[PDB]
């Protein structure tokens, strides 16, 4: 409807894919090259279906930060025949707050969704799921169960992928350029 569904449609048509693991189907941001990202609750395996293509998967890491604190991002390498557009120069280079950000889901239950959440706080701990986690950006909007590894973007920036919510808030783990270098 405006410059912020804009930019999310443009992220969402060229640099997504629907990875389906044993723990359900996610929207999962392709970054560069054959590299994605997945929250690392999807709980990647050897093997992973792209677009209900059968992959295997070439590597797989969990971030933590030095504090040795899980990030809940998982950067997996997929053996695929195509690369991803590269993104990379949209991905901030510090921890920060936003204003106007869009979640934007694409999988078989919640298909071309994007949702206005609003402004973005800096809310850097939280207890997730049961899991000490760093780098959290909040949202006040009820996200649902469907939506992990939607993407969170402002106009110009990709922000992180979608990893939890309290029925209330929405959490997002935060992209960093230099997690991709």
């Amino acid at each position: 409807m405006g410059p912020g569904f804009d930019f999310a449609q443009a992220i969402m048509k060229k640099n997504t894919v629907i990875a389906r693991t044993e723990k359900g189907e996610f929207t999962m941001l392709g970054v560069y090259d054959r590299v994605a990202v997945i929250p690392t609750h999807a709980s990647v395996g050897e093997i992973i279906y792209i677009n209900d293509v059968e992959t295997r998967v070439l590597d797989a890491c969990a971030l933590r930060d030095l504090t040795d604190t899980n990030l809940e991002i998982t950067i997996v390498k997929l053996d695929r025949n195509q690369k991803f557009r590269d993104i990379r120069h949209f991905l901030p280079r510090c921890e920060d707050d936003y204003n106007d950000a869009v979640l934007s889901v694409h999988t078989s239950k919640f298909p071309n969704m994007y949702i206005p959440v609003g402004q973005v706080t800096n809310y850097g701990f939280l207890n997730l799921g049961g899991t000490p986690t760093h780098r959290i950006l909040m949202y006040n909007f009820p996200t649902r169960a469907g939506q992990c590894g939607g993407v969170v973007t402002t106009t110009g920036k990709v922000i992180g992928i979608h990893v939890g919510g309290n029925g209330a808030q929405g959490f997002a783990a935060m992209l960093l350029h230099s997690y991709f270098t």
